[PDB]
């Protein structure tokens, strides 16, 4: 059967409502049940935002089981025709990182956020989705087709939960890269001016499509506002970004350059782990290299100065040195995943490892003077993987590196399998930077952060350690803590660790100084 | 004493909050009562939008009598230091035509809408108001100074109730006219692109300044802000705020801009003074009607309005005036109606139609003399002479000027205004490209006395055989509502039926009455 969808954006005082009308053929006139959209992206109770839900041209609608269900009575011939208005709260949805994002001059909804749940979700149907009566001056962008006025998709409901439909009037830019269309949309309040976001996004995409040398016929980049986060979801033909108003240019550039890079690496260049081995085996490559490339992309596009590039790798060396699993072998990392004690530190371990390995490999390849580079080698690796569905066996991947005079297999077995420390060549950041010894204080809170949190009572306070030195003593009524998680994205080294007891205590996590070769300028 | 204000615009999900910190000295340490802002522009219970209200640097606050009050505990020396956050609901405030206008990337507040009520409202103080930690890329404005970052005014609270403070991030344009600064701000959803709005506003504003060729204010702001179902504007010294709907057409705004902002000059600096005892409405035909004429001439000169659309506006005037029940009413009768609070839309609109057609006639007659005369040249002379008497001309001086240029102004005034005689427009008044031709226009006749009907709650005055009678309406039906019923309010469409829901059935018909012949201008 065919499902016809018509969506109208109706701008309001504080939001943009979506008037949705849908028509399809049922088998006969037996009253069937339909369900209101449930958010796969985390909003609790998405049905509360359905303002009205009535039938059209004779189709009757009554109450169903709960408030997420409706009983509709099809026509004798089987036609079903319904109309419902989605009025999403902009205030409530500011806390749902990937929920619906609406505003007085824009709207964005993922497939699950506006589509109706009818029947089997695995069943395939022909979806015709149109945007009608769009306001004057607005630009639209759908993930199912290059012309959001009408898309034609044959897929299942499940497939369509990740799709996107949106529009706005706050910033639009269009350009062509290799004859293919790319559309940029920016709505919401943002410190970075619209022109700087369009230029930066234009450069990042143009660089990405140059690397791998013709792609998608249509692609959209939608920037939408949400406080307290800088996140993005990637899709086929679209990249959606929910970011806070106070986002710095580099913060958005690093995210744009990293999440869009995931469409190639590991999207079209995946290293197949051996039989039975987990997907995390090659996280150093599928995540650490992507970040390295993302950094190399910004510096090439003249968006990130080389001095900041040095501090990004310096942070990788400092963060990996403070990682408690920095020396853990494959057998230990894989055992923690089967044992589910896999904290933020474990999540970040392969990012720090893989980024520095790529920096070393590039330096080692470019020192050859034969015009080689980690990038030239990744283009060969990706072109070869095209004849195998974008995947490469472990032997085929390391065979290529060995052909370019690079000991790829030895590095992986050393640093990833055996957990041996990673050495970065000194010429990696150009001749203007040189690694010089520096002492960085290790992260020692002076108390067991987890045993305390578990028992809600200060436990294991090491006498003479930082926590002891602040006055804290073991067995104390732990109330709360702030800036104590070392490997979550917002940890700051210049800010003290706060801990509240029954009284607020603050101290820096001072510990045995270690020496690291950080990159300095000349 | 000195009152010192600090305002922080804090963007939010659906609005922009205002963190206001105020510092002033009390006469003593004895507790005093301060009351939250009340809206002079019509917002019920504006205090409900005050989220927090606390003391600062040792000053204590407590509850007071009602929700509008607060008990402030000054310091021993008398120092009072308060901080309160205004978080205005953009949804409910869309219904208040002149209430606070906020939203995700902008804010606008009138003086009364953010300032605190401290002591006597007519006591003069020195108000120093600064906008701090404003968001990056936002542009701000104030009516108390050309630099919104810090203004300084010695005025009373009452004077400051009509002041304006605002900013935004959805559109800004600045330009200079004869060395003076003008800034334009646009926020909210609007069908007309920002470039079109800025170009038109710059053209209209420049045209108005060259018309009188006087040095305008050192700073001037024009703030376009969103609000459903209305197209309104409030004129202030140093600022013109406009709250309009998203679907506003360009000409609708162009007429609003050109008309409202001309009132700075006419009657602002050129008022005809009525004789002793006479109401100020006597010259509403000159202070409103002629302003509408010059606003239309202004738009055509700036190429924002074609000449075909100018003819229609005057055709509209002829039709609207012919439908006006008070069209032939003398001045004593129209002055009798103001004293009995009967001024309705028909009355407030009578002087608009009257004065605009007279201005059109007067211009044709002046230019027919072939001596380079024109109504615009005449108004330049009148404005210049008025500058020596305070923007004010006696009736004798005003009319002496017109009679000097061969125009019998006085005669028309005591024939069309004072006596209510019908107004004749010279056929050549719209140029050789247009000709007045007789057209038959159906008179407005609901077949029912609306005014009477709305005064009671039943149907009053249904004429057996009128349009309302044939539609099915009768004498004595519980009257509930009406749509498209006010003929002289801006929104009446002769092409949409008159809707009257009685009892509860809905009667929709056309208020078509006896035919009328009028000479409308048509293209050749
Ligand atoms: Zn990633
Ligand atoms: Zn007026």
């Amino acid at each position: 059967g065919d499902i016809h969808y018509r969506v109208k954006p109706v701008p309001a005082a504080d939001r943009t409502d979506l008037r949705v009308t849908v028509q399809f053929q049922a088998p006969d006139a037996t009253p069937l049940t339909v369900r209101l959209p449930e958010d796969c992206y985390g909003t609790p109770d998405l049905h509360q935002y359905v303002r009205s839900f009535q039938g059209m041209d004779g189709v009757k609608v009554s109450a169903g089981g709960d408030a997420r269900e409706r009983k509709v009575f099809p026509r004798p011939d089987g036609r079903v025709s319904l109309r419902y208005v989605l009025s999403f709260d902009p205030r409530g949805l500011d806390g749902v990182s990937f929920g619906p994002n609406v505003g007085p001059g824009h709207f964005h909804v993922a497939g699950c956020q506006w589509l109706l749940r009818l029947g089997d979700a695995e069943a395939r149907r022909r979806y015709v989705i149109q945007v009608e009566d769009a306001p004057a001056g607005w630009k639209l962008y759908s993930s199912l087709g290059g012309d959001a006025l009408r898309t034609e998709t044959t897929a299942s409901y499940e497939d369509l939960t990740s799709s996107a439909l949106g529009g706005g009037s706050g910033g639009f830019h269009r350009f062509e890269v290799r004859g293919k269309s790319v559309s940029l949309f920016v709505d919401g309040a943002f410190d970075v001016p619209r022109q700087q976001l369009f230029t930066a996004l234009e450069r990042i995409i143009t660089s990405q499509r140059e690397w791998f040398q013709d792609g998608p016929d249509y692609f959209h980049v939608a920037l939408r506002p949400r406080s307290g986060i800088i996140a993005g979801v990637a899709l086929d033909h679209a990249f959606i970004c929910f970011a806070k108003r106070e986002s710095r240019p580099t913060e958005l550039h690093l995210l744009f350059a990293h999440e869009m890079f995931h469409a190639w690496l590991p999207g079209k260049l995946r290293i197949e782990p051996p039989k039975g081995e987990p997907e995390l085996r090659h996280e150093w490559f599928s995540e650490g290299f992507t970040e390295y490339f993302a950094r190399r992309l910004l510096v090439d596009a003249r968006l990130l100065p080389e001095e900041a590039l040095a501090e990004l790798f310096n942070q990788d060396l400092i963060n990996l040195a403070d990682n408690p699993h920095r020396a853990e072998t494959y057998e230990q990392v894989v055992k923690a995943s089967r044992m589910q004690a896999y904290t933020s530190a474990y999540k970040k371990l392969a990012y720090y490892r893989g980024a520095l390995m790529a920096l070393d490999w590039d330096a080692r390849l470019r020192a050859q003077g034969s015009g080689a580079s980690l990038g030239k080698l990744l283009r060969e690796l990706h072109a070869l993987a095209a004849g195998r569905g974008g995947e490469l066996s472990e032997d085929a991947f390391f065979d290529v590196l060995a052909a370019h005079g690079l000991e790829g297999r030895g590095d992986f077995e050393r640093h990833i399998l055996r957990g041996e420390p990673i050495t970065v060549a000194p010429e990696a950041l150009g001749p203007a930077f040189v690694p010089r010894a520096r002492d960085v204080a290790s992260f020692d809170p002076g108390l067991s952060l987890e045993q305390t949190f578990k028992a809600r009572v200060l436990k294991g306070v090491i006498p003479g350690g930082p926590a002891y030195e602040a006055g804290l003593r073991e067995g104390m009524k732990w109330v709360s803590a702030r800036n104590s998680s070392r490997f979550v994205n917002g940890w700051r080294a210049d800010l003290p660790l706060e801990i509240i007891v029954e009284r607020r205590f603050a101290f820096f996590p001072r510990g045995p100084v270690r020496t690291l070769m950080l990159f300095q300028p000349r």
